[PDB]
């Protein structure tokens, strides 16, 4: 779904009808099947819609009558709880005229206010307007899985799901500030900052309240650092019981649903549960693939789909526009995120919903980064100290430009601000610090880039991806854990191998193209791109063999392309 609204205490936003679509419109992608509005004196909600529980009852924004005035909410997001919280609900005299779980957290706002946010489990990003109090709620789930933009005005607030819904009302310049620019060429860190000057990203676990007296932010979940009790064995079979449960509850859907199968042991132990979950109902699991991947769909006995992707395909200039348009922004990974879009694009064509296990190796210590000691010990963020140093583009800028970056300051500022937030129990030894340090920045800063990335590149299609793994009690659990039980096998998701141990059973031509598409923006010196990128650098660059082209040159090549291509769709203006 796609979220966008305006509230107001100075316009009268009644009949701004024409704005609210703007905005909300924008997002067709995200909701194709439906759009809806509520407009009011103070606030003014929207809603794109794609339909996965209850069709014709789920319309949004949904509004609930109460004495004191009407109750709108506009929601994006699955509350895999609602039928539990429905039956609460009943308990406590609510009468429900749909199925649909949007109807749940609406009259749970009307029950336990701003406190349904604590009482939901799943992902949301969500926009209450309460007339009684003339008062905005915005709640974002606890990991970050669904995104929420918001933008001060005067006396007033704009926010939507991605920032194009903001930048499509007419009171908001696309203006980009140099704390801006830090944000776009910083490396899978999170941030407030929404590179656009003035619009924020909304912290997952929050609550973001606003009325007459301004704007109130209150954080009802963070990771804490609790004892744990359980033994191997126990903390073994509780992971089960936890991804489990996850994906039984994330399978329903009154629409086709599929899985995500890339081979590794993520995938395929949401796949073995799934395929067994499935089967409850005669539900022939329905897997697709961007070579252990294919072994686990005879394992399962799904609908296998092999989606190839050639180079020509990865390239295409169009891709770069739809997947930067998508992203709003240029982050110049052209790569892993085209692929991802033709990936949702083809699984789109067969299933509206997808389980992914995106957030596991993030939860289970997977990555290399969470392995190497020199990266658990470093003064930075674990994965700069593995990869940063190849991908960096920085020798690539202007001098003038890579000066006032100053990206080393700007990290290091990040860093300690992110390790400043980090719980640790007292007593504790250095290498179980080190651990939940790790682990906490993979959850706070990396995995939110990802989650964003697969939802920004899925909901571009159409598709909504869900992530079983990407779970705050899965994850308040494994942070408490110690390291010694996180590599008991002496590998990497030792605790994730056990637990599904029955279920599973054991280009250079893409450079010549960027290169190509290189050469066609020099031959144009007049771009803005060449303000922050080096000219006669690319050119060097471009002039060389893709084979020689490799690491820092490819990463400023998919940056100025996407820059390129960014600077023609969103036109910004750079304070620069």
């Amino acid at each position: 779904c796609g979220v966008a609204g305006w509230v107001s205490f100075r316009q009268d936003l009644s009949h701004e009808e024409n704005i609210l679509a703007g905005m909300t419109n924008s997002m067709t992608c995200r909701g194709p099947d439906a759009s809806g509005q509520w407009l009011s004196r103070h606030a003014a909600l929207g809603h794109r819609r794609l339909s996965i529980i209850d069709l014709p009852g789920g319309t949004q924004p949904m509004t609930v009558d109460t004495p004191g005035g009407p109750v709108t909410m506009s929601y994006s997001g699955e509350t895999y709880n609602f039928v539990e919280l429905r039956d609460e609900l009943r308990k406590r005299g609510h009468t429900f005229r749909t199925r649909s779980d949007t109807e749940v957290v609406l009259r749970g706002y009307l029950e336990w206010g701003a406190a349904i946010a604590e009482r939901m489990v799943g992902m949301c990003a969500i926009a209450i307007w309460d007339s009684r109090y003339e008062r905005l709620t915005l709640i974002r789930d606890r990991m970050g899985t669904k995104p929420m933009h918001y933008y001060r005005t005067k006396d007033g607030l704009l926010f939507g799901s991605e920032p194009k819904a903001i930048l499509a009302h007419p009171d908001v310049k696309p203006v980009v500030d140099m704390e801006g620019m830090r944000q776009l060429f910083s490396f899978f860190t999170s941030s407030e900052n929404a590179v656009w000057a003035d619009m924020k990203v909304m912290t997952p676990g929050t609550v973001i309240e606003f009325d007459r007296n301004g704007l109130r932010e209150h954080t009802y979940w963070q990771l804490s650092a609790e004892e744990h009790t359980d033994d191997l064995d126990t903390t073994v079979a509780r992971v089960r019981q936890m991804v489990e449960d996850n994906v039984r509850h994330e399978l329903v859907a009154d629409v086709p649903l599929g899985l995500l199968l890339s081979g590794g042991l993520d995938s395929s132990a949401l796949a073995g549960i799934a395929s067994r979950h499935l089967t409850a109902k005669g539900e022939r699991a329905r897997t697709f693939s961007v070579p252990y991947a294919k072994e686990m769909a005879a394992h399962i006995g799904s609908e296998h789909h092999d989606i190839v992707l050639d180079h020509r395909r990865l390239s295409d200039p169009d891709l770069r526009r739809s997947v930067v348009a998508a992203w709003d922004l240029p982050w110049g990974m052209g790569d892993i995120n085209g692929s991802m879009y033709l990936l949702f694009k083809a699984v789109r064509e067969h299933v509206t919903v997808a389980l992914s296990g995106e957030a596991a190796d993030e939860i289970f210590a997977g990555h290399v980064w969470h392995q190497s000691k020199a990266a658990r010990y470093g003064g930075t963020f674990p994965w700069h100290t593995t990869w940063l140093k190849r991908v960096d583009c920085s020798a690539y800028l202007t001098g003038e430009f890579n000066a006032a970056l100053d990206s080393e300051t700007y990290t290091a500022d990040r860093f300690q601000e992110a390790t400043a937030r980090v719980p640790y129990l007292d007593g504790e030894d250095e290498e179980q610090r080190m651990y939940r340090r790790s682990l906490h920045l993979g959850l706070n800063h990396f995995m939110r880039v990802l989650e964003d990335r697969v939802d920004r590149m899925a909901m571009a299609v159409g598709l909504e991806t869900r992530v079983p793994f990407c779970d705050y009690r899965l994850a308040q659990y494994l942070y408490n854990v110690p390291w010694t039980m996180q590599t008991f096998d002496g590998r990497e998701k030792s605790l994730l191998r056990a637990s599904v141990t029955d279920v599973v059973t054991p280009d250079t031509l893409y450079v010549g193209a960027l290169q190509e598409q290189v050469k066609i923006l020099l031959k144009e010196p007049s771009s803005p791109v060449f303000d922050l990128f080096d000219r006669s650098k690319l050119a060097e660059a471009a002039e060389l063999s893709p084979q020689q082209i490799a690491g820092a040159p490819r990463a400023a090549f998919e940056k100025a392309l996407d820059l390129a291509v960014w600077f023609e769709i969103r036109n910004p203006e750079l304070r620069y």
